[PDB]
């Protein structure tokens, strides 16, 4: 036997970094929890006991406390293209860092309509995420991403016109409830390097902006005929935006709401244009895939 | 032996509602749990295999739904009164009735600063929830409450003046982060009855309100002394501010955010003034509880 | 306004002990999660900022890690009853301690018919819990539990015989799927204190087998009437075989598997006596409650 | 812009199947979580608002529940099979499906050393899944595994020789504790189709139970070096002991029991080899993962 593949690290790092600017009074916080993984010249471990060749999980975590000491942690494409080329300069034997961070959100308050200069809350488990993978000779890929955005409209959703036979029974709707948790992921084009991407900074918090924004409008207005469809429309705007992104990809949970017929009770009008009165359903869901790219 | 205490009925009951304005195009959604538990003239059932003392727990759950189609589900404070008055009403034998409530937040969607008629967002996982016991010949109590409101303030945090002795190592701090999930319920007077009930409604949603607000209000601003001292501010308010509430209880962990000495390497300077970068701790967590009424 | 009750401390403390037999060589663990509250004269650390009562939580932390340094950590129901008598007893303004304890399985492993002395398993995410509740001059009042044990009979349970109405539709049946999580919980006696806690020992991990033996039985034999009557029966035995305890608790979920009618493809029968395929429900679940205690 | 990847169909779709033998009178239970996406010539329900090319959602859901009504659910590697050649066979412009299970466990219970006919119970949130992609033209491709095996050993790990530099603070140690959730998943060679994987039937549940034997003997016997060196041994078993395996993967945590100085209390010693009491620590974690195949 052999290895055909090996990678190695810390995972579930959690940090949290304050700003606090002396001038203003006023301190930006900013939470994350980070992953790193290393591959590279690193098959003995596995095969031989040799741990000469193993960076210590232990000193990958501190690693990260130091990097986000020493640089900034935002935008979260920076801070882990900054620490994922570390790995690779430092270490001789390691040739790919691989960086997953996921940000949580730690808005500023507003007390009598006014932001307050250091008191934060959670507002929303939704959450900011990239994929940072930094390889040696291969520049540096990056997904961003959002995930978590939940999301329902009460009507202007259809799903009328698809196949059935002897397994359908499933009704066509021409007005039904469309809930989702909306997760988007846009892949940027290679980065030759950290100068590069040190030079596409200001992009990353404008197209993250972009994309939830684009996520939200187009589901509010869009007359759905489909997940599918509605879904489309997001990823083919986000692109369109966007230059230097090669891919939007969306996977969108159907989080279903049943109609509940209350007519055996008393003749109660509970179902059609009478709906008030819904069932939640938390399984089974559709689940909907798709990736978008450039003609 | 006997039967000493006896409780059944029907959990976890998801339950949506919409309001169709049909002059003015809007439409509000309401989502929910239900929980609701019966007691009366039940032990039969336990001991006796007698189950024509059972009101059944499917049977239940198609009340819950019917009765939110027959009334208003808002404010929870109210639906819970009339769900609980239906069974101890209805059934000769069903003594008490139990409801809890929690309600999910679907708050409307801003799309191009207008609010949109019929899109909505899950903004927090935070929770607003009823407790409703009513009680034959023992009227209405409802304890209302706010859960998993997280917050986090970067600095105007002390702890220091404490007992020391051999079990002691935590040093004194006069700025600290104080970062928490907040748990606060108010208890009203006991009503009459659903009449009663009826009569204070524009109260439960305001009061609501105002826990809410004074929560953030006072975790934003006092400077605090710790987390006992600011919690009794927090509930100080909220008895001075409505007369109907008998008590006001706080429960709040204390969830740490340990600073990390880097010295260790070339020097670095992050704890003590110096400190930008920590560790939030999973556990352990302090928790700190204190029920607060009326002199 | 005033302080009527109070309580704080550490929750979330992970611990871990080995026992190392030396002459053996065969090694034993033990872990668990424990929540130390303190009540006693503290009001003055909120109303005052007086923060001289406080015995910091973080010190409270220090404290069980020490206590379980010094003596046993098992049965449960000792370790207990050892750490809220210390508070008490070590702090004069302190005069209860609440102590809770859940156990997490770690299970000896069978490698080739034999105990392994020193490696281990996570066979069942069951716990064994204890609630120690240490009040200056009232004694020490013990409810221990077992909960998360999760079982399913295909066969052998029935629901008929319930109230019908204009709310029910269940359909009566003689022949069902059981399915629960079981939460079971014995108070015994008040002890005097630790030494009376001492002279029991014994009876505590002999009666949480039995409390097990007696549930997994009579689950697996009753031809349920009832999730009610099969608990009754339950609770009865375990009282029935041991004096010490006065009340006996359980607190069931009805797991609903329902029938998948499939007739409307082909003629399929898979619903009464030709029931093979079913879909476990999630949600809502009947929740079932009895305190059995002496006549 | 384009579709240049899309799939859809069913998520979350929890299964129960009975099998009664008559003549024994000993009845046997299933079950699992079901997923089911397609792929084939959709891209029209994207960009068109095409609905006639889905076979919707739900009518996969009603699919899984026949299929599972018809065949066998057992081993989980057929079921998945037959499962995903349907969609292909059935639907022209349907090319590939995706079946994702995931089993839970119902062990049969021991009640007077005797297995009870009819009753069960969850011992271990430990699960088997299946990974099966049947691709039109391709045949199938199956990956198995095992996760949520959660194991410990109290001794007999080692972290000794590893670099250190700048970053390093870990030391070494020739004793430690080592802990684990095992995730291992191992890749049968791609057959032909459905009539091929019927042939090697006996193969699956025979191969899973040697995965999991060797794990946890090879977990329990190693002096283990690392976590890397103990993995790719139980890998190398894995391969030498079924032929029809391309692939093993094991991706482990190492969940870190943190020694607890305690010699600021009274000189009281905790470390090295007075190490009795430790601190489990919920995060950060080492994350280890090996692909390993043949020479
Ligand atoms: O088994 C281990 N492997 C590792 O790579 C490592 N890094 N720190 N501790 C460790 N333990
Ligand atoms: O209300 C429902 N809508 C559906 O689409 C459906 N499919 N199975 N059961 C159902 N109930
Ligand atoms: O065992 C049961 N007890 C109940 O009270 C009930 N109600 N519906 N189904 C039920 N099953
Ligand atoms: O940074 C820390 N602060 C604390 O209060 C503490 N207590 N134990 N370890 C700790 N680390
Ligand atoms: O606010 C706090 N209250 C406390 O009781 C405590 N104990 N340690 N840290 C603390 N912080
Ligand atoms: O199969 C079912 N059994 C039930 O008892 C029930 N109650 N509502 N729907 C149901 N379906
Ligand atoms: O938007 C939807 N897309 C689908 O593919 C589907 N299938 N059932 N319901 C559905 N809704
Ligand atoms: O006990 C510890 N062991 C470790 O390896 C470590 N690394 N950071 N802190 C630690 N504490
Ligand atoms: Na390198
Ligand atoms: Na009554
Ligand atoms: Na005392
Ligand atoms: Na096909």
């Amino acid at each position: 036997s052999a290895v055909k593949a090996a990678r190695y690290g810390k995972d579930n790092v959690r940090v949290y970094k304050v700003h606090k600017d002396e001038k203003t009074g006023v301190q930006t916080v900013y939470e994350m929890t980070v992953c790193v993984l290393l591959e590279g010249e690193i098959e003995t471990s596995y095969t031989k006991a040799d741990n000469s060749v193993i960076v210590a999980t232990d000193s990958i975590k501190n690693t990260i406390y130091i990097t986000a000491k020493q640089n900034p942690v935002t935008p979260p494409e920076l801070f882990g293209s900054i620490l994922g080329t570390h790995f690779i300069e430092k270490y001789n034997h390691i040739h790919a860092a691989h960086v997953n961070i996921v940000c949580h959100r730690w808005t500023r308050m507003d007390i009598d309509g006014k932001p307050h200069p250091h008191s934060f809350i959670r507002d929303s488990e939704e959450k900011r995420n990239v994929q940072v993978d930094v390889v040696e000779g291969k520049g540096i890929d990056i997904k961003s991403s959002l995930s978590g955005l939940t999301v329902l409209k009460s009507t202007n959703s259809q799903f009328w016109g698809f196949l059935r036979d002897e397994y359908t029974t499933l009704k066509e709707t021409w007005d039904r409830i469309l809930s989702t948790d909306v997760d988007a992921t846009w892949q940027w084009k290679n980065f030759s390097g950290l100068q590069e991407v040190r030079s596409h900074v200001p992009k990353f918090d404008a197209t993250w902006a972009t994309a939830r924004e684009v996520t939200l409008k187009t589901f509010a207005e869009d007359n759905s005929a489909s997940v599918q469809a509605t879904m489309y429309k997001m990823a083919e705007q986000i692109l369109a935006r966007q230059q230097l992104i090669e891919t939007v990809e969306y996977s969108l949970p159907n989080k279903h709401y049943f109609e509940i017929d209350l007519s055996w009770h008393k003749g109660l009008q509970n179902t059609g244009k009478n709906a008030e009165v819904f069932a939640p359903q938390s399984d089974p869901n559709g689940l909907i895939k798709c990736t978008v790219g450039r003609s």
